[PDB]
């Protein structure tokens, strides 16, 4: 039974209204209150004079039971059986139940006018550029005529039928004694076309579905989150988004058209198939400020790449091997591994990115510039002292989850280690954060057509203990410091640490496709102040032939961080707040350890 869709309004972290789901459409909602009564005297003339009058036994199957208006907006909301007695009957059924005012106010909100145009409201902006105060007789007559058939009255095809309904619904309103003898005969010497918006052909067609494209990416991944609250995990996803609802947000609406129009305008692209995904978190809270897709991201056309997931590279280093290592065996930041140039686990060889040993390094040095082996080791460390789980258990708390048994190859970000964007930035941020994990969550409240407002929640527990985010946190800030993985694109003002990935293909690839040796697939940086925390992602649609789509060497692989660097650059606070340094730690960088947990076993050594 029947509804009036409005279409659903989203608003920003401020209640600023943003956008509207409404398409490029050509609607606009009219209230009968605020229709001249002369063009609703010609849609009764026109289509059921008697409207008001009428009721059922005033006698196809059906037909004089209802009255014609209401039963072209029951045959508009079915446009296979007995389809034409089933719209007689639920046309009785809507005139028992609601009133002729309500049947009304949809008929000339729903009805189609051809060339995309629903409803009266559009109906006269679209083809006479005007307001229903103003149109003339000539204009109303015509549009009380349109719809009975519209796409062969359309005055742009047909000028010809298009003055001769003009003139029938003349007659009629006439003769339903709805105008003088003195209008009607007005009426008739008025030219149609004299306001008829001048119009092309493409023109016609041109319905603009993609302004304020800046927010489409955010948009996309509200409709996902939506609809998993218990009111609408029952509904017709379409059908919810045409009922009213006001959806509340924690769009930073400034910050969402910065990292928009950086992913679009900016420079770090080597061709048109490179793709990217960034998310902007709360540290402190975990609510989605903004996100972006990729480049000129559209909605359901295009992957939204911040919520898919990707192979890793080394941004899981803190959270499989070294995290559990401080957490558990409470190792200090200067804790010793040694480094090798080759190393055996289970059934297989790795090597080092440069293929070198760096001989006894810090865990702190070993992260912030992102060695594969002595993490191996840290890992290894952690299931023969913490147990095998040791490692699933601590990434479990903060998100990222393994069906199988987390291996090496997991370790650096293959294999399983396939993560999105958002997933990324909500494990960061529990280090931002003293330690607490938030599920990366867009909305605050709903509220529907009629002032019941639904409420909105988040998975939110404790993910480590105090002191080992802050020695994380500590630790990621070297990632910025010389020698470290992001050298130079740090901010002068601010407290940040990032932790950056570089992901591979297998041996096979290779050699099919002729990639030189220094050749990468995906490549991340993980960044985070106390404020925001901010995950990027770029790769490629596919590969190609001698490296085309690849990150061939060292400033290739660096792209995410220009992203990083330009809008951190811009969105970030200058107060200088730094992470909350807790009691349960003691020393500074490069030399912090657990307090009464002297580490026995430390370096004192700096890599360069």
């Amino acid at each position: 039974k029947l509804q009036d869709p409005i279409p659903a309004k989203i608003y920003d972290k401020n209640g600023e209204l943003v956008k509207t789901l409404d398409n490029g459409q050509r609607h606009e909602h009219v209230n009968l209150k605020d229709v001249p009564k002369s063009m609703k005297d010609a849609v009764l003339a026109t289509e059921d004079n008697r409207f008001y009058e009428h009721g059922a036994l005033d006698y196809g199957f059906g037909s004089e039971g209802a009255s014609t208006l209401t039963q072209q907006v029951v045959k508009d909301a079915f446009l296979s059986i007995g389809r034409k007695a089933q719209e007689a009957y639920l046309s009785y059924r809507l005139e028992q139940e609601y009133s002729k005012d309500d049947i009304f106010q949809v008929y000339l909100n729903k009805i189609y006018y051809s060339d995309g145009v629903t409803g009266i409201k559009a109906a006269a902006k679209y083809y006479f550029n005007k307001d229903l105060k103003d149109l003339n007789l000539a204009e109303e007559a015509y549009l009380a005529g349109l719809p009975q058939v519209p796409n062969n009255y359309n005055i742009y095809d047909h000028p010809k039928a298009a003055e001769d309904r003009k003139n029938t619904v003349l007659y009629l309103m006439h003769y339903h004694k709805r105008i003088t003898d003195k209008q009607w005969e007005d009426a008739k010497k008025i030219d149609l076309k004299a306001n008829l918006v001048n119009r092309t052909p493409e023109e016609r067609q041109n319905i603009d579905t993609n302004q304020d494209s800046e927010y489409n990416s955010y948009v996309n991944f509200v409709k996902s989150e939506l609809m998993n609250n218990k009111a609408f995990k029952d509904e017709n996803l379409g059908n919810v988004l045409q009922s009213g609802i006001k959806i509340y947000t924690n769009m930073d609406k400034d910050v969402q058209k910065t990292l928009q129009n950086d992913v679009d305008n900016g420079s770090f692209y080597k061709n048109k198939d490179q793709q990217v995904g960034a998310t902007i978190l709360d540290s402190k809270t975990g609510g989605l400020v903004a996100i972006s897709g990729g480049r000129d991201f559209k909605d359901v056309v295009n992957r939204n790449q911040a919520t898919d997931p990707h192979p890793t590279g080394s941004s899981l280093k803190p959270f499989l091997a070294y995290g559990p290592a401080i957490e558990n065996m409470k190792w200090a930041t200067n804790h010793a591994i040694q480094d090798e140039s080759s190393y055996q686990v289970d059934g297989s060889t790795f090597r080092n990115y440069d293929t070198k040993s760096h001989g006894t390094v810090s865990i702190y040095d070993a992260l912030r510039q992102s060695f594969n082996i002595p993490a191996l080791k840290a890992w290894q460390s952690v299931k023969q002292n913490a147990g095998n789980d040791a490692p699933k258990k601590f990434a479990a708390k903060l998100g990222l989850n393994y069906e199988g048994d987390i291996g090496p190859s997991e370790v650096l970000g293959g294999s399983a280690s396939e993560f999105s964007p958002t997933q990324l930035a909500s494990a960061f941020a529990a280090i931002a954060n003293g330690g607490t994990y938030n599920n990366a969550h867009s909305i605050q409240k709903v509220v529907t057509r009629d002032g019941e407002t639904i409420e909105y929640d988040h998975t939110s527990h404790k993910a480590m203990s105090d002191y080992t985010a802050y020695m994380l946190a500590e630790m990621l800030k070297g990632t910025f410091k010389p020698y470290g993985s992001a050298y130079g694109h740090g901010v002068s003002g601010v407290n940040m640490g990032a932790k950056t990935g570089t992901g591979t293909y297998g041996a096979e690839t290779y050699s099919q496709y002729n990639l030189p040796d220094n050749a990468a697939k995906d490549v991340w940086i993980n960044g985070f102040t106390p404020q925001y925390t901010m995950s990027v992602w770029m790769g490629f649609s596919k590969v190609k032939q001698y490296g085309e789509n690849s990150f061939v060497g060292h400033s290739q692989q660096e792209y995410p961080q220009f992203l990083y660097e330009n809008v951190m650059s811009k969105i970030s606070s200058r107060d200088g707040e730094d992470f909350k340094r807790p009691s349960s730690v003691s020393g500074s960088i490069p030399s912090i350890n657990v307090s009464g947990s002297q580490d026995n076993n430390t370096t004192n050594r700096s890599t360069h």
